[PDB]
């Protein structure tokens, strides 16, 4: 079965582009919106709308498959790819990918999804955010021309068993920190709560003490909440960077205070994300190596997690390859196609890796919900809960889809 | 075409369950709760994690329509049905609404809507929400079933003309009333921004001194901020009621209060929503009829829009037919079953009310989407931004479907 007709329309993510840069260096505020001039290409301000690109593929059955093209919050950075304003994609798609579209065959999704991958315009890759919301939209046109869901066509492609099982979810606060913890606890959340600690001063604290104490009232708000001790989540909390600034960048310092954290956890389990930035994938790769040496030194029950500097298949390949750290982010908009987020999830989970198939705050309830199937199918240990900074909106987009879809499975 | 099977699953919507009078009673606080004891029944705790049930109808064809369940925040209250918790609802389903589903036809819509709209169960009308979600799949089926939008199956059985239009979106900020007009303003949205002023001493005033202020600050913002003078938005302020309060229930008075926020507003049209609760439907269309005859009067551009006590189609028409505000909250899940959502609107555009075609907060991705398709049809003069609190979540549902379904109607 062929696509018919293709449509691109604008639209409006669930957050918002950041200048990354400015805001580092240390734009100011006025209610919602960052002062200064933003430093960044592309950028009218230092936080800007969010948008996004609707691929619609009407098939000659008369099935509408679905994919949103989407990128992460900081659009421009970290081997992120730039600014991505939809307007400006609409006449570009249009023009040059509606006539590779109109008339391809869907009836395989993988052979379409390569080569939306590797195609270039005028010497240029595809964006990112085009190549996973173009390859959503095959995913879903695959499913919709043969009667099949979407987890059921990853698992048919890649010869997966499909046991219809729940992915640990995990819910991300912003800086919302103590009153999204509560609607996490009141709604079962399996992993909680990210807790945005980006700030040294005003959140880590200079010697972790903030962090410290941060940790403690989390547990305590777990274990004074819950309405059942069978409720025992596990605590993911992303510092992006500030303990190796504060520790000299040395890693057994940065690992000693990590494993001093696991107290304050009182028997939950413990994840710290992102605890330096050496600055280049290399370096990053060897710190996090060093760190996770010393945790183990130490007996350490404490794990450590990669995101920034780790974007690609292929760096997600080489974090794992070099025994770095006990998970990575698989940042889904980042990897552009999304076969490339199932190719990742199961060399992890081939080789050991423990695989947080993650995303963005800055994506849609397409996006999300298309990743629900791939998560479905490869088996990561841990999903982000996405899109939007709200969480219950995040929460009943991607629990629901994964209910949904698992009741059908079952069927 | 037939319904081959019938799925009930649990979810999560997108709000809390709040018992309304344990809290505006004295509930104590603690971070995101509330403390001690709730009045309203079924209740385990005064705020808990609000609840759906996803309905899917897996069809002869495979495809599968998707509805969902779902009730406002304060179920309980104002005429509204009890606590719509899954645990009870899923066996009722499976218990008395499956052995209807399974083998139905549903080539066409409105006779399944109508049919279960007016089922009663050992005497009983089927909740609102098991109304409000089963009518939504069963649109989706007859959709699903045909090659149609379910924006055309309606527009299809009430012989309407479907044309492509946008129709104007409304956010609501909950309480950060400050904080979400800059996110609104930042993603153009039409009408804002909502603002909760649901207390007097905080948010009104004893004399409605501090929402006068907030208007002057929230179209100082509206012009400070917005990149230029096309950006032109109505300002819509649901005060729940605390302007009878302050006035005690003098409409002459509240009228007058209300045309003095004019001068507030800079240009920007203003509506207020709920301005007086008398508690009882006969008293409300008496006490809203003297205040519209009062602004009218003054030569007043303001109007006032009703809520609380216009519940059902036929409260609809009756607050229509008293001629007694400029505008009807046409709250989505406490008319049952979405055909009456469609014929609501009609009335008030065939009897010269403004159809605002509400919700609320409290319900899902799903319903919000199913409810784009009936105002796409019906064209209702204002619809909220819905569900969630977080605000982008839900443009970006509403936002984007309305976009992508205007696009597929073109075709
Ligand atoms: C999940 C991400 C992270 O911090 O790792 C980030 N908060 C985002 O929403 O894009
Ligand atoms: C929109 C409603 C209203 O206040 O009219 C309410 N805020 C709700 O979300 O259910
Ligand atoms: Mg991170
Ligand atoms: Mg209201």
């Amino acid at each position: 079965m062929k696509i018919k007709q293709a449509l691109f329309t604008a639209g409006y993510s669930s957050f918002y582009f950041d200048d990354q840069q400015a805001i580092k260096n240390g734009a100011g505020h006025d209610g919602f919106i960052y002062t200064g001039d933003p430093v960044t290409p592309g950028f009218t301000s230092v936080r800007q709308a969010g948008e996004c690109v609707s691929v619609q593929l009407i098939l000659e059955n008369g099935a509408v498959a679905v994919g949103d093209c989407a990128a992460v919050q900081y659009s421009g950075a970290g081997g992120r790819d730039p600014l991505f304003l939809a307007e400006h994609f609409i006449p570009f798609l249009n023009d040059h990918i509606k006539p590779l579209l109109e008339g391809r065959d869907v009836d395989a999704f993988l052979p379409n999804a390569r080569f939306f991958d590797k195609l270039r315009i005028d010497g240029n890759l595809l964006h990112t955010a085009v190549r996973y919301g173009l390859s959503q939209a095959l995913l879903d046109a695959t499913a919709l021309a043969s009667g099949r869901l979407k987890t059921e066509v990853v698992c048919d492609e890649w010869q997966l068993p499909c046991v219809p099982e729940a992915i640990p979810l995990f819910g991300q606060s912003g800086d919302d920190r103590y009153i999204a913890v509560d609607k996490m606890i009141l709604k079962g959340v399996d992993v909680l709560p990210h807790a945005l600690i980006n700030n040294v001063e005003e959140k880590l604290g200079f010697k972790g003490e903030k962090l410290r104490e941060y940790v403690r009232w989390l547990s305590d708000r777990i274990l004074s909440l819950r309405s059942s001790p069978r409720y025992h989540p596990t605590l993911h909390i992303d510092v992006y960077g500030t303990i190796g600034l504060i520790f000299d960048m040395d890693p057994v310092r940065c690992a000693e205070y990590i494993a001093s954290l696991e107290k304050e956890a009182q028997g939950l389990p413990l994840y710290i994300e992102g605890p330096v930035d050496a600055g280049n994938k290399p370096d990053q790769i060897r710190m996090l190596t060093a760190i996770t040496k010393e945790l183990t030194r130490l007996g350490s029950g404490v794990k450590i997690v990669a995101d920034e500097w780790c974007n690609t298949y292929q760096d997600i390949v080489d974090f794992t390859d070099a025994g770095s750290c006990h998970m990575v982010q698989i940042k889904t908009p980042d990897l552009g196609g999304i076969h490339n987020i199932v190719d990742a999830v199961l060399y992890c989970n081939k080789h050991g890796m423990e695989a947080y198939q993650g995303g963005t705050c800055n994506e849609t309830e397409i996006s999300a919900r298309t990743c629900v199937h791939v998560a479905l199918a490869a088996r990561p240990m841990r999903m982000l809960i996405k899109p939007g900074m709200g969480f219950d909106e995040g929460l009943n987009i991607v629990f629901n889809e994964m209910n949904r879809t698992i009741a059908l499975l079952q069927t």
